[PDB]
RNA sequence: GGGUAGGUGGUAAGAACCUCAGAUCCGGAGAUUUCCGAAUGGAGCAAUCCGGUAGUUGGAAACAGCUAUCAUUAAUUGAUGAAUAAAUAGUCAAUUAAAGCAAUACGUGGUGAAGUGAAACAUCUCAGUAGCCACAGGAAAAGAAAACGAAUGUGAUUCCGUGUGUAGUGGCGAGCGAAAGCGGAACAGGCCAAACUUAUCAUUAGAUAGGGGUUGUAGGGCUUGCAAUGUGGACUUGAAAACGAUAGAAGAAGCUGUUGGAAAGCAGCGCGCAAAAGGGUGAUAGCCCCGUAUUUGAAAUUGUUUUCAUACCUAGCGAGAUCCCUGAGUAGCUCGGAAAACGUUAUUUUGAGUGAAUCUGCCCAGACCAUUGGGUAAGCCUAAAUACUAAUUAGUGACCGAUAGCGAAACAGUACCGUGAGGGAAAGGUGAAAAGAACCCAGAGAUGGGAGUGAAAUAGAUUCUGAAACCAUAUGCCUACAACGUGUCAGAGCACAUUAAUGUGUGAUGGCGUGCGUUUUGAAGUAUGAGCCGGCGAGUUAUGAUAGCAAGCGUUAGUUAACCA
RNA sequence: UUGUGGUAGACGAGCGUUGUAUUGGAGUUGAAGUCAAAGCGUGAGCAUUGGUGGAUCCAAUACAAGUGAGAAUGCCGGCAUGAGUAACGCUUGGGAGUGAGAAUCUCCCAAACCGAUUGACUAAGGUUUCCUGGACCAGGGUCGUCCUUCCAGGGUUAGUCUGGACCUAAGCUGAGGCUGAAAAGCGUAGGCGAUGGACAACAGGUUAAUAUUCCUGUACUUACAGUUAGACUGAUGGAGUG
RNA sequence: AAAUCCAGGUACGGGUGAAGACACCCGUUAGGCGCAACGGGACGGAAAGACCCCGUGAAGCUUUACUGUAGCUUAAUAUUG
């Protein structure tokens, strides 16, 4: 299985951005890199070019994205912890459905 | 089958979809596989053209779709059949194999030079090398004594060390150079012909298919008995098991502060280890991530080994007879060549001619004869050690790091050159992340100057660092009566202030002064070589000999080579 | 105390480069590289500081070398000198327009050369160079708003034309076969091979680019089937013509 | 653009010198730098002299040079009575 997925809330633990809470919104698995919203906004100088229907408009600005981070950089958020931390994960397999499930190992909580 | 939550190959964003009834992806097994090309229906200027035959579907037929088949040679079989009665030649049909390519590499065989050396050259060497051709194989070749050879001897072949640069062979010149023996790697011996016998061929068999036999301290057959039912193979089919190969699963351990754009660096306090190999993560991470040590797992295909059964082959010691068999245009010999270290010679081989004997036999022991001894030619097959790497997996390097390393780090045998064979380059690096510069000004625009992002824009796509030759700008000094290898020793004036040093920059003027390498008796040279700058560019390696120095071991010393771990 | 010029040459002692092995050390508070300066050594050489640079490097003792560049009419790359010099390879003037910019581009009027040709149709070859619009990185021996250059789109219509589906010349290939150490050479039957022979379409129009091909008009030729009438049909071979 | 180019700030007379000097010795002359000319010199440039000699160099050709050989011719022997 992989350690991040797509939708797990995420947080960074080196650069700029300490602590830094989001949601997961898109993994490249070639490039091992992740796109988390409100994180890595960068803000593309945009031109304009009208050779299309909507290129005739497309109205763009000083538009913030997101610029993909790192897998390395990226560290799983706990939820069912009173006190949340953040941890490794196992890849335990429960008898009762046969499938792979994470599990924290400071903790023993699920995904 | 594995494996997931992403995927629709790269220059590549966007549009539109697919995907949790399990996608993309990886592995095993299959399906489809246009045309040329051995090309093989016929042709042909390769990737084109023109068909025949037998089916089947439309048409009223020509015709047009959709299928299969149609080359040549060799072997076997059957049919037909000339000159010419029979019979062959020939013709036709069916079945089975062959064609070709590559691994710039190893094997065998045929053919086979020259440059060169001998300080010339012809014998000789180079060299049975290059090249040309034929046939393979996973290796090939060789192979079980008519042997070595001098002994109370060894007992297929192959490969390594030594014997040794020895015996020898050489216009006895240049050179060439074994065979014994010894030490090792591996080890395996089998099977036909003839006798004798069985059955069948107008049985003129002298032929076909079986039993019997495979030799040297001779063997086998003929007749007559004892003992045997085993051991082992280079061996067929199956069944079972084990060890693997082709995807994978799990896989421990860290926070705080400081400089910094960013920590993983540094410091403090810890933790894990059968994991401290490696790669990435904004600098230099055992504990961030992927991994590694270790434990594991295969539906399907495939490799090795073992066990069981099962085919095939595989078996001893006597007696008598005194009879038969033991590989012929063969061994020898003569005339021309060659192979072996030998430049032809005892041994091996052959183009022409001739030509034997049959265990009281034949060959050999460097001409030859006799004695002694060794071995059984004229038939075949043979694993292992040995030679090599185009390719697949893992890995290593006192190997290279864009003039180096393969010619080719990039789309290189490309661009390009030549009718053709053939010849054959150069060219890599933005930034952690494109966040690749919106916007303003000048300009027609590229572009430039600001702005903005960024730690850095003098990192801006001309994209790591940026040397010299070369071209321009400028502070300071000198230079327009001056004979100059352009410098050196003195020396005013001018302008500054340093790796603090009787300082630095320029140099009115005085004295002296014909470059650097090469090759020459002798070069400023009217001898020669260099336009300048930068990179590259010429005493090495392997095997031996001598001598100097030093160390180890020593007076029945010293030291191993191959090979094994 | 005696000495210390020196080529060929002999001997001895050292420096420097790259890497490896052992020790220690420095480095985003800035390493290598790289530039400058008024330093230290007997020599190869070695430091200090500052600028640029952005990640490795240094000292000691040993070991191994693709280990030292000024010359080879040396190889490769760059840049000078000659020198803004020779040369720019046969053809004039003006008006209007486009354009930011015009001797060079567009149109018009002349002018000058070709006129058995610089005119028109095609074979061979070339292979998109053809037409339209746009552009002015590069190429054009100047310039350029323009080009046979570049970009985007488009363009070649056959029963009668040129060649195959027809035929042969020189010649090539060639089952069998002959010859030859091998590869192969020769060669019969067959099969290819035009630059030749046989074979049915002419006139006009149309697009920016095709036209005996597309369109209009009028024709012709060869096959197959049905049908009507007549006739016995007569080749893979012989003969004539070709 | 081009061949060329050791660096140049590149006079003349007599002498000297590797024997014919822009550079040496002794004298004379000459302000710095161009442009258009013409060729005296720079033993000017292009071509590692083709003439001559040397090399125990190469190649072509010749012959009663040497050694061989294709081919031609003669004999023995086998096919061969
Ligand atoms: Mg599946
Ligand atoms: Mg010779
Ligand atoms: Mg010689
Ligand atoms: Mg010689
Ligand atoms: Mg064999
Ligand atoms: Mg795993
Ligand atoms: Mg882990
Ligand atoms: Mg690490
Ligand atoms: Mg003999
Ligand atoms: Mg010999
Ligand atoms: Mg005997
Ligand atoms: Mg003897
Ligand atoms: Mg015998
Ligand atoms: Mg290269
Ligand atoms: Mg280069
Ligand atoms: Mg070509
Ligand atoms: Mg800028
Ligand atoms: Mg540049
Ligand atoms: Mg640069
Ligand atoms: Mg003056
Ligand atoms: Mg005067
Ligand atoms: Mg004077
Ligand atoms: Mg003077
Ligand atoms: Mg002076
Ligand atoms: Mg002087
Ligand atoms: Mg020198
Ligand atoms: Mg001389
Ligand atoms: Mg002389
Ligand atoms: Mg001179
Ligand atoms: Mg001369
Ligand atoms: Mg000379
Ligand atoms: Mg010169
Ligand atoms: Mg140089
Ligand atoms: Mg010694
Ligand atoms: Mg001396
Ligand atoms: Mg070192
Ligand atoms: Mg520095
Ligand atoms: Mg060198
Ligand atoms: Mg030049
Ligand atoms: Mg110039
Ligand atoms: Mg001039
Ligand atoms: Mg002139
Ligand atoms: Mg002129
Ligand atoms: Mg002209
Ligand atoms: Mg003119
Ligand atoms: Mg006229
Ligand atoms: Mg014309
Ligand atoms: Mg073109
Ligand atoms: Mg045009
Ligand atoms: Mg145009
Ligand atoms: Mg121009
Ligand atoms: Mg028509
Ligand atoms: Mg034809
Ligand atoms: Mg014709
Ligand atoms: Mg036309
Ligand atoms: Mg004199
Ligand atoms: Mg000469
Ligand atoms: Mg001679
Ligand atoms: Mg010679
Ligand atoms: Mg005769």
């Amino acid at each position: 299985m992989q350690r991040i997925k797509k939708g797990d809330k995420v947080v960074v633990i080196t650069g700029k951005n300490k602590g830094g809470s989001g949601i997961v919104l898109k993994i490249m698995p070639a490039r091992q890199q992740a796109i988390v919203e409100g994180l890595n906004k960068v803000t593309r100088h945009k031109k304009k070019d009208q050779t299309t229907k909507r290129a005739a408009k497309q109205s763009t600005g000083k538009v913030q994205q997101e610029a993909p981070i790192f897998l390395s950089k990226l560290a799983l958020f706990d939820q069912k912890a009173k006190q949340q931390t953040i941890g490794k994960i196992k890849y335990v397999m429960d008898p009762k459905t046969n499938k792979k499930t994470r599990v924290f190992k400071k903790s023993n909580n699920t995904l």
